[PDB]
């Protein structure tokens, strides 16, 4: 009856399952300890039903890695593109974005952690890490292009601007995970509304 | 065959040293979830029973690896601080020029670092180090932003929620490092650190009181 009764889900469903199970199993035992083997009875799932679809551990794992870093995406992409009148208004609707509940919530920290500690490691997961990144910065760079030109700062070099401030609000999400206490989610915004404030009083001439 | 000469000859404060870089071995290896004493062991060289008996567990081994790594990080940040120039941007320069040498940038750590933040949320005693050592590193942070306020002279300028800034974007930079080393060079950290200070100079600082 399992071999029936998974199938029968729908494609999206059975494989928001098994990220699920493969992102309690990195929490529980880091993706060290994670095997196939405790994914699927994490999952409930047959671990002959799964080796059809997946090559192991890794393939689970970097699936993983891929729909919660693409979720992210999906929210800060949709404050972007839903933010009103130019650079700052759509930096802002961002910087809210990365501090509201849904993406502060250090939920799934120790994944984060788990997929951090396998990027060294292992491609499938190292490659997900730096098109991510990459999707990440992108973004940034875009907003912070059309900043320089509202400036229009003359050669402002955004790809370097761009890793400074995704390298503050990584920071700020980190230590705000390790202990939520030590500043409130409008303090990290004021932070990195205080970075911008920081280029445009000048700071842009340091970025070439 | 070499807890021998290796553990028995050796006095109490060597032996955790050994100890100390077993358990950070191990934790590269095994990650926290998966560390044990016995692991730990087995990197030391070493027999279980031996270790068991002169140690609490496997959480407190692991504190004790991360309040050594953490107190050579602050000596080495301390150090650049006291040995620079008395202003507070040559102060803050020696501690950017610290913070991405190949000392603290040494990628072999970052595992290490991985391990303890994931033991910070479920294990009590490693969450304590983690907030008495975070706390320790912006202290440090917020005497030169002070500093820096006062050769300003900035009028109500938080330096707490400044040094919180100046750490995030540190953390990050130093994670960005690790995890790929070819995004951005030591020198462009370095850059990066002194364009945020610039920022502030330039009346960011304004923003450091709402």
């Amino acid at each position: 009856n399992q071999e029936v009764r998974f199938s029968r889900l729908e494609p999206e469903q059975r494989k928001a399952l098994l990220i699920e199970a493969t992102l309690a199993c990195l929490k529980r035992h880091g993706f060290q300890g994670a095997s196939v083997r405790k994914i699927c009875a994490e999952a409930g799932v047959s671990v002959g039903l799964i080796n059809h679809h997946y090559d192991g551990k890794d393939a689970l794992v970097a699936e993983a890695y891929l729909a919660v870093t693409g979720r992210v995406m999906r929210l800060l992409r949709g404050a972007i593109d839903t933010a009103p009148g130019g650079a700052r208004p759509r930096l802002s609707a961002f910087f809210e974005a990365s501090f509201s509940a849904e993406l502060l919530d250090p939920q799934l920290l120790d994944a984060w952690l788990a997929f951090w500690g396998a990027v060294g490691s292992i491609e499938a997961i190292g490659r997900v890490h730096d098109h991510s990144y990459g999707e990440y910065r992108a973004l940034l760079v875009g907003v912070l292009r059309q900043l320089a030109e509202e400036g229009g700062w003359a050669d402002f070099d955004a790809e370097l601007a761009a890793i400074s401030l995704s390298a503050l609000l990584d920071g700020l999400w980190l230590e705000s995970g390790l202990n939520p206490a030590t500043f409130t989610p409008r303090q990290g915004v004021q932070i990195c509304e205080a970075w911008v404030d920081g280029l445009e009083a000048g700071a842009h001439r340091r970025f070439r």
